């Protein structure tokens, strides 16, 4: 049946409703001063009356809110959210699609035809990767780590819970950001120390995240790209978190090889990121994001399957690989390796 | 839960999953030629294998196609469009959505907060409607109405069920666009006659509608501003379809006065279009689409509830006012009422 078609086909639009009620402060609104009547969500939010009822019944459609009473209340996902302490990152995360995704989306069907990310002509500069054009624009670089920062916020806790992390001491954050998970590491586990490397630009946002954390003796950055410079010597583990999804399996053999060559013998190599399930049937997760990935950072990325993952690590050398996926929000998981003695 | 936000968090990207498959010509390619491999695929549609890879995982996890064999074929909602005729139609609004609706969606928080259209920014011009402005572009007009058309042709079902029909003979089609509802009626109906009123750059293209119809002796068209020029005398039937939809309550009150001193007393007044639940919970296409009016047509543009509808024919002075609503049909309806003898 076709009807099926109507969420698809208004999909960006649904995203609009998430967009403006994050935006507008509808949600925290209702989280406050609960439940609510149009006109007072209206007077609430300086919107005008025909602006609310807009509003408020795009997300009571979505389920985003519901209504009894007359009144409004936020419904059971975004509830959900406060209760779990998660609004701020879902709240900064919706930002990022707002600010970042939303607009090089539209160049998908170019990207998916020319194989380029066309999608970074939304952003000056003239290199080919969004990374380096983030220092292009004043605070831009600082928008876009309040995103990762959040997305990272949302999926570390699988790899927080990596076994590793008991057994390893000296993590190689292979670039890092701005040390959201380096930092999430140090604070888990005290006798973990982390090296954060990445661009000088992503390393400044790092500073402060470090700073605010107050872990400025057990994590430090160190700016080199992640291609031609020589990684870090005496390291334990090497961590690759959102970095794979990136580049083309070749240059995912370059990096891997390079973590090899670094990593002390007895060592750990860690994958952490979304990825796509071998069957290549999903999840939608992995099935949706990919359009970020085909428009903007590189003209490679995409998520990948463990399986393909698995074969780099074994075909850089590494032994003892496999896979930790379940959480359950999604697909992020951990593919892991060791390097031999 | 938050898995629950996942397909609003990423609803652009799977509208663009649909609109990839449509332009890079995936789904009539299934059609004729599936099942498929995902590499027989990628040299049919010109793509590299990569890119065939991110569009089948983005259309198989979404429905649109589904992998068994690792041969690809056809969903059931795509199947189901073929089967039933409805694929040039579905390409269409697709087509719609990319090219009108998505960009100017990103203009949905300013214009909420403004009471404005602001997403009409996407088209050159100065005028306060998106309907001045279409000439500017070249073929912009035309692409646009092969957009209503293929609207109309989804939803008009419903109209051209309307009982009123066997009881007029003479319509007045306010605003009729490219002429596909007038053509449509026309053709189900044999005897009746049909005025269609609208802007000459729209009637230019209704002229060419009427003509390969070949109903040029029974539908005829009239340039008009349905604001300030009179409506047509000896008209039997005053229709509104997917118009009442664009102005302020009380515009629409104006439309609906002017359709009533022009109507012939114990006539009939038709307003057609998708409208809002009175109880303001859904439907899901209302709420969504609305994301289109409030960015693009007017700075008043709303989908006006069914009570809201017959609350203003009422006080245009028509009596016999009520609501055709077939199941199946939702969110598209009639709300009809007649001039007192
Ligand atoms: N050539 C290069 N040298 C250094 N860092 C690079 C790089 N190419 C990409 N990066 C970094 O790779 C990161 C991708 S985003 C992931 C950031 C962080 N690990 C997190 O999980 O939240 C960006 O910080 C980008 O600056
Ligand atoms: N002031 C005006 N005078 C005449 N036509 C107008 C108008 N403002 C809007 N319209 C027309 O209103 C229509 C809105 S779209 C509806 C088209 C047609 N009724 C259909 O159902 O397919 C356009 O054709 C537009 O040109």
């Amino acid at each position: 049946e076709l009807s099926a078609l109507v969420p698809v086909l208004f999909g960006h639009a649904a995203f609009q409703q998430l967009n403006a009620g994050c935006q507008l402060g509808l949600f925290e609104l209702l989280h406050e001063r609960g439940p609510l009547s149009a006109e007072e969500v209206a007077d609430a939010l300086r919107l005008p009356r025909r602006s609310a009822d807009i509003l408020l019944l795009g997300t009571t459609a979505l389920g985003l809110s519901t209504v009894t009473d007359g009144g409004y209340r936020n419904g059971a996902p975004i509830g959900a959210a406060f209760r779990d302490g998660l609004w701020p990152v879902l709240r900064d995360i919706v930002q990022y699609q707002d600010k970042i995704a939303y607009q090089p989306a539209a160049d998908y069907v170019e990207s998916l035809r020319t194989g380029q990310n066309a999608g970074i002509r939304h952003f000056p500069g003239t290199t080919r990767d969004l990374y380096s054009r983030l220092a292009a624009v004043p605070g831009l670089e600082e928008l876009f780590y309040r995103g990762m920062h959040a997305w990272s916020q949302l999926s570390n806790p699988v790899l927080l819970a990596q076994p590793d992390f008991t057994r390893v001491h000296r993590v190689l954050d292979v670039g890092g950001g701005d040390a959201v998970n380096a930092v999430a590491l140090a604070r888990a586990h005290p006798s973990l120390r982390v090296t954060v490397l990445d661009r000088p630009g992503a390393l400044e946002v790092a500073r402060k995240t470090i700073a605010e954390a107050g872990l400025e003796e057990r994590v430090r950055t160190h700016a080199a790209d992640i291609f031609t410079d020589s990684y870090p010597a005496g390291h334990d583990c090497v961590l690759f978190a959102h970095q794979l999804v990136i580049w083309s399996p070749e240059q995912n053999l370059t990096l891997l090889r390079k973590a090899y060559d670094a990593v002390e013998p007895g060592g750990r190599v860690l994958v952490f990121n979304a990825f796509t399930d071998d069957d290549r049937t999903g999840p939608l997760y992995a099935a949706l994001d990919n359009v970020y990935f085909t428009t903007l950072p590189f003209r490679h990325s995409t998520i990948h399957r463990w399986a393909d993952c698995e074969s780099w690590l074994r075909e850089a050398g590494f032994t003892d690989v496999g896979r930790t996926a379940p959480p359950g929000w999604t697909p992020h998981g951990v593919v892991s390796g060791s390097r031999p003695r």
